[PDB]
């Protein structure tokens, strides 16, 4: 049929990335863990109908927002579409609690399944919960936008909508096209830049233990993650060595509630180089970072070793997690990792039209089994440090005892990086 024949003429593959979360998508269609979604808290007044012109111009400057797919033969397809969409500005200001409305409201919007050849991928929304107090409620769907990609969108939106708000042209937009960016990543597919990675990892984890996890069980995530949020004083460095001190610290941690030694951790990275940075879509990846606990070994030994292990495998990052799964032949369902250390050094402020904000997350993606999310602007003096947990394997309470452990644990490693952390007593 020529119908079949043009879809396949007027489309894109996916990209490797955006495969792998389709398979997984797949397997559990209903499931809405693949969103992720933040509002950002704007303390001044907005002007919705300035507002939505400034979402117009960055739904035509950020064009993996006008992605459309579409199935085929060959699986799924893409193309630069024409999708509808609204803004919902929602005064809640009356209401008995304007700040639960307006959790709510998000909530029951990120809950709702996402067929990707319907949509709507994304959603925008305004919600006014005081006065001089508007929520911008941001949600994607991770096929077409990762937390790096957000990052971008919010920044752009703020700068556009200060310039209209005052009443001149926004300078030109630096956002390459998603096109150059599925080109590139379809290029990869079959460099021999992909080669000597996809060697590296093979060496790097040639010989993996099933995963280090707090958990009783493992299984397949389907629901939405569980969370346990603390805000954390600096007190308790630069993005690197945040990571390099929170991936030793899980790591620590894990060591100490199971024992294990070999300790193998996910980092989420990036995967944005060059021009990628500035090209909002789906691109990163997450690393198996390993660590080794030692006889003795203190916090210094361990930030040693991840410092190591970032610095020889973040040049590699490019390869796809899912495929080194496959290329090792690890049995279907098996990890490399239970538990992720995804840290985001993106700055959490804006300006709106002169007025001050704030980024909030609210759906990271999937928690396959636990997933510390820390958000930290540079150089801020304050963390936030997310929980998210597969609700199949913890429980809210069990949870926040974790956490509250944790941070607890994390401060006495920083009190004192050259104590052994077998010498450390935990809360219980
Ligand atoms: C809607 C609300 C949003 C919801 C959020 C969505 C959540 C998701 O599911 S998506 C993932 C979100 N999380 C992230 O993006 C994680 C970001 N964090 C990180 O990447 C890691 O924690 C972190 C901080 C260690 C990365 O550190 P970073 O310094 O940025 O490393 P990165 O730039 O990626 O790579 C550096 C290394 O790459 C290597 N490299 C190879 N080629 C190059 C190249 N052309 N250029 C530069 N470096 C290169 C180098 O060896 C380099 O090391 P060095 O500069 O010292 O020589």
């Amino acid at each position: 049929s020529h119908m079949d024949a043009s879809v396949m003429s007027t489309t894109y593959a996916l990209s490797a990335a955006q495969t792998e979360i389709w398979l997984a998508q797949q397997l559990y269609p209903d499931s809405p863990v693949y969103n992720i979604a933040q509002y950002t808290v704007i303390e001044g007044v907005i002007e919705p109908a300035v507002f939505e012109a400034a979402l117009r111009q960055v739904i035509d400057e950020a064009d993996t927002l006008r992605l459309q797919f579409i199935d085929s033969d060959d699986g799924l397809r893409q193309r630069i579409g024409t999708p509808a969409w609204s803004m919902p500005v929602l005064d809640l200001t009356a209401q008995a609690d304007p700040q639960a409305a307006a959790q709510a409201w998000m909530r029951a919007d990120y809950q709702q399944p996402v067929n990707l050849t319907q949509g709507p991928l994304f959603c925008y929304a305004l919600l006014k919960v005081a006065p001089a107090q508007w929520m911008w409620y941001q949600r994607y769907h991770v096929i077409m936008m990762d937390g790096y990609g957000a990052y971008l969108i919010a920044q752009r939106v703020a700068y556009v909508y200060s310039a209209l708000c005052e009443g001149t042209t926004p300078a030109e937009c630096d956002f390459g096209s998603i096109l150059q960016l599925l080109e590139s990543d379809a290029q990869y597919q079959i460099s021999a830049q992909r080669a000597q990675d996809e060697a590296y990892w093979l060496k790097h984890c040639a010989n993996w233990s099933e995963p280090a996890t707090l958990a009783s069980r493992s299984a397949p995530v389907l629901q939405q993650r569980l969370r346990q949020t603390t805000y954390l004083a600096i007190q308790a460095p630069d993005a690197r060595r945040l990571a390099q001190f929170m991936t030793a610290a899980m790591a620590a941690y894990l060591y100490r509630f199971t024992g294990e030694q070999d300790v193998v951790l996910g980092l989420p990275v990036k995967v944005r180089f060059g021009a990628d940075r500035h090209i909002p879509g789906m691109k990163s990846n997450t690393l198996p970072l390993r660590l080794t606990m030692r006889p003795g070994m203190n916090l210094s030994s361990l930030m040693q070793q991840a410092a190591q292990e970032m610095q020889s495998g973040l040049r590699h990052q490019r390869y796809p997690s899912e495929a080194l799964r496959r290329q090792l032949g690890m049995p279907s369902g098996q990890r490399l990792f239970g538990t992720t250390v995804n840290v985001m050094p993106f700055d959490l402020d804006l300006s709106f039209g002169g007025y001050s904000a704030t980024n909030h997350n609210l759906l990271n993606g999937p928690a396959e089994d636990l997933m510390l999310g820390v958000y930290w602007t540079p150089g801020s003096h304050q963390l936030r440090i997310d929980f998210d947990a597969n609700p199949a394997c913890y429980t809210p309470e069990g949870l926040g005892a974790h956490q509250r452990r944790f941070i607890r644990f994390m401060q006495v490693l920083a009190a004192d990086a050259t104590q052994p952390i077998d010498s450390i007593d935990l809360l219980d």
